[PDB]
């Protein structure tokens, strides 16, 4: 079936869990944390507690099922088993918690800080008061970065907005403390950004006049190749901040009901596919890039298709984010743990109709 079409295997449509399936094809994609998770010690953890386990599982079974790969187990390890958990959170929260489950799980390990060295940059936020001398820098590391959407028309405008300078004057001045109020300056600085880029774009934004939260399918725009340099505050002449489209997170509709999908070229070789669930199929770039640009405000037709995450991956870093994995990645002991557990589940299926 679509294993056999595109090398590719599915995610089952179990319940709502929303934008999950596309950020689980997203990760496993991501080669180099992949293999870092097939490292993980999870030789006595439980199946129905442990995310690392249960990530290990969904891996594995992307990896090797020709069949479309399940997630109850995986759910359930981090709690979020209704409409309700992945309506109260953003894509990112859950991407959070899955990284920092695996991170966590890495102490200690030859693989240990795969994280940060995949996903972590760095930035730093100021306030300069203007006619005194303070300025508070908080330093904080990143990994992901929310853009804002709203009259822009590209990813270049959205950086150029994210690095602009902030006038805190006049009605909203800055309590500078002892200084009293004082005319300032905020802004943000990007000092790195990391090996593999996570984007979300802000459609989904609080409206005062309905008092809740309405998407907004605007057109928004994002290249195949994106250069950030400019956006850094020193730049690097041996490794310039040039990214590739890796993901397109798509999303129809206007409301946690309607369709995600994602669409990937794996290798980052300019070959895509559209992930939808069980189906994986072969599309165009143009499919997966400017056909999810959305806008198009055209009366007949709500166009509501369009992109929320991006993830790009850094030039001179993608023969090694997406380094090749082989079954030699995958530990013996951790292959027969996953059939053990194939088993174990294949005899409460068999416990569960006979008291029905
Ligand atoms: C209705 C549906 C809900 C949803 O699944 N998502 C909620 C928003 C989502 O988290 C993207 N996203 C992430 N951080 C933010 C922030 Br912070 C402000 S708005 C914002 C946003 O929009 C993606 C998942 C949706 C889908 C796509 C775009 C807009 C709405």
């Amino acid at each position: 079936m679509s294993k056999k079409h595109t090398g590719y295997v599915g995610l089952k449509n179990q319940g709502a869990t929303c934008y999950m399936n596309s950020l689980l094809q997203t990760l496993f994609f991501t080669n180099q944390l992949r293999k870092a998770v097939y490292m993980m010690p999870t030789e006595g953890d439980d199946s129905s507690k442990s995310v690392p386990l249960a990530l290990q599982r969904v891996f594995y079974e992307l990896q090797h099922s020709d069949k479309p790969v399940g997630t109850k187990k995986l759910t359930k390890s981090f709690g979020w088993e209704t409409l309700d958990s992945f309506m109260q959170h953003d894509v990112q929260e859950l991407c959070r918690v899955l990284l920092d489950n695996v991170e966590n799980k890495m102490k200690g390990t030859c693989v240990e800080g795969t994280i940060p060295k995949l996903f972590r940059g760095k930035m730093v936020s100021y306030i300069q008061c203007k006619e005194v001398d303070y300025r508070s820098d908080r330093r904080e590391d990143y990994y992901d970065i929310q853009l804002s959407i709203k009259g822009k028309k590209n990813i270049f405008e959205s950086f150029v907005d994210y690095v602009a300078v902030e006038q805190l004057d006049g009605d909203n001045k800055y309590d500078a403390g002892e200084h009293g109020l004082q005319e300032a300056e905020k802004g943000v600085k990007f000092l790195t950004l990391p090996p593999v880029l996570h984007l979300q774009l802000m459609r989904f934004m609080y409206d005062p006049q309905t008092d809740q939260n309405i998407k907004i399918n605007d057109r928004f725009e994002f290249p195949e190749q994106l250069p950030l340099d400019e956006f850094l505050q020193k730049t690097d002449p041996k490794d310039p901040a040039n990214y590739i489209l890796h993901a397109v997170l798509v999303h129809s509709g206007d409301n946690h009901g309607g369709h995600y999908v994602v669409y990937l070229n794996p290798k980052g070789d300019g070959k895509w596919c559209k992930f939808d669930d069980d189906v994986v199929s072969r599309c165009t770039k143009e499919e997966a890039i400017e056909h999810n640009y959305g806008g198009h405000d055209d009366l007949s037709v709500r166009h509501c298709t369009n992109a929320y995450m991006l993830v790009y991956i850094r030039e001179s870093k993608l023969s090694e984010v997406l380094q090749a994995v082989t079954d030699h990645d995958i530990p013996q002991q951790l292959v027969e743990r996953l059939q053990e557990e194939k088993r174990i589940e294949a005899q409460k299926r068999k416990e569960r109709q006979e008291h029905h």
